[PDB]
Order: structure tokens, then C-alpha cells, then sequence
């Protein structure tokens, strides 16, 4: 999984994996509208750069 600042596909600072990951939601009190869910991993330390 990658994240770019534009559509030209030239950011490529870091490419985040997909397999061996977990999923949680944000803490209570936060406004999901704009639904934000957090990625982390309990098996590995691959978050990445939490």
C-alpha cells in the first residue's frame, strides 16, 4: 500500500505492507465523518512509523 501527495505516482517515500497487520478504530470522543481507522500490528512492529 502506498501514499502519494499527487496522482503522478512519484512520491514513493515509503510503501506500507498489507499482510500481517491489524485494525482498530480511533479513540472515543473523536469525530468520524471522515471515518478514521488506525492500522498497527500486534504480531510485528510494522505500523509503519507510528
Amino acid at each position: 500500500l502506498s501514499w502519494y501527495k499527487d496522482d503522478e505516482e512519484k512520491e514513493k517515500k515509503y510503501m506500507l505492507s498489507v499482510d500481517n497487520l491489524k485494525l482498530r478504530d480511533v479513540e472515543k470522543g473523536f469525530m468520524s465523518s471522515k471515518h478514521i481507522f488506525a492500522l498497527f500490528n500486534t504480531e510485528q512492529r510494522n505500523v509503519y512509523k507510528d
